[PDB]
C-alpha cells in the first residue's frame, strides 16, 4: 500500500535544494534575505532562530535551502537552515559518525546496514541533517516505496541529548531552524 500521505513525503523529500556557504543573510522581519552571484534567496524564521538571527546584517552565515513552493510568491520561500560558516573554508570532516539502518524485512528477519557518515559543518540544522539523511534513506533504503509507519531518525549527541526525525511526517517547521554541534554528534540510528 502507497497512501497519499506517503506519496506527499516522497515529493517533499524530493523537492529541488542547494545550498549556500559563507556569505551574509539580511534579516528584515522574520525574512533573512541572501545575495549570492546576483540571485536572491530569502529565508523564514518562524522558530528558534529568531532569536539567533539579528536584524539587519549577518555575517559568514551558510544556507540550506529548500524551496517550499513553485515559485516567485513569498510563501514559497525555504524555511530554517541557517547556521554559522565553519572557521576555514577548509574541504575535510569535522566529525565521522557511525550511521545504523536497521530494517524490518519480514516477520522474523531484520537487515542491519552499518557505515560511516561524513560531517563537514561545525555548526549544523536540523534542516539539513533531516532532509539529507531521507536523501540517503530514499536512495538506498527504499524509504516510502512502502508506508513509513512509525520509523525514524534519531540523532544522538556525546552529552547523550537526542534529535528525532519521524518518517511519517515533515521536520515540523518550528525545528527547520535548530542547529546543533556537528562536532558533537556521537551516532546516527534509523529504524525502518
Ligand atoms: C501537535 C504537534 O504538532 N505537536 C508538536 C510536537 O509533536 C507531537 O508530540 C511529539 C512528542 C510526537 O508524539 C509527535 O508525533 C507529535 O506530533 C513536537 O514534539 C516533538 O516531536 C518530535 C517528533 O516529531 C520529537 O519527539 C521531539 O522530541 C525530542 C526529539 O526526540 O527530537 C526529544 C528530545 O529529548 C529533545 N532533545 C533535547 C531536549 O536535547 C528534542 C529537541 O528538543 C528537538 O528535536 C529540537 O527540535 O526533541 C518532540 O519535542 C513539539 C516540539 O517540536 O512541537 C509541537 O508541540
Ligand atoms: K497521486
Ligand atoms: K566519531
Ligand atoms: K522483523
Amino acid at each position: 500500500v502507497r497512501s497519499q500521505a506517503t506519496q506527499d513525503l516522497s515529493e517533499y523529500y524530493n523537492r529541488p535544494y542547494f545550498d549556500l556557504r559563507n556569505l551574509s543573510g539580511y534579516r528584515e522581519g522574520n525574512t533573512v534575505t541572501f545575495i549570492n552571484h546576483y540571485q536572491q534567496t530569502d529565508v523564514k524564521l518562524e522558530g528558534k532562530d529568531k532569536d539567533k538571527i539579528k536584524d539587519g546584517n549577518n555575517e559568514n552565515l551558510d544556507v540550506f535551502v529548500v524551496r517550499e513552493g513553485s515559485g516567485r510568491q513569498a510563501d514559497n520561500n525555504s524555511i530554517g537552515g541557517i547556521t554559522k560558516t565553519n572557521r576555514t573554508q577548509h574541504i575535510d570532516t569535522v566529525q565521522n559518525v557511525n550511521l545504523l539502518v536497521s530494517k524490518s524485512t519480514g516477520q522474523h528477519t531484520t537487515s542491519v546496514t552499518s557505515t560511516n557518515y561524513s560531517i563537514y559543518k561545525e555548526e549544523i540544522s536540523l534542516k539539513e541533517l533531516d532532509f539529507k539523511l531521507r536523501k540517503h534513506l530514499i536512495d538506498k533504503h527504499d524509504l516510502y516505496k512502502t508506508e513509513p509507519k512509525d520509523s525514524k531518525i534519531r540523532v544522538t549527541m556525546k552529552n547523550g541529548d537526542f534529535y528525532t526525525f519521524e518518517l511519517n511526517k515533515k521536520l515540523q517547521t518550528h525545528r527547520m531552524g535548530d542547529v546543533i554541534d556537528g562536532r558533537n554528534i556521537e551516532k546516527i540510528e534509523v529504524n525502518l
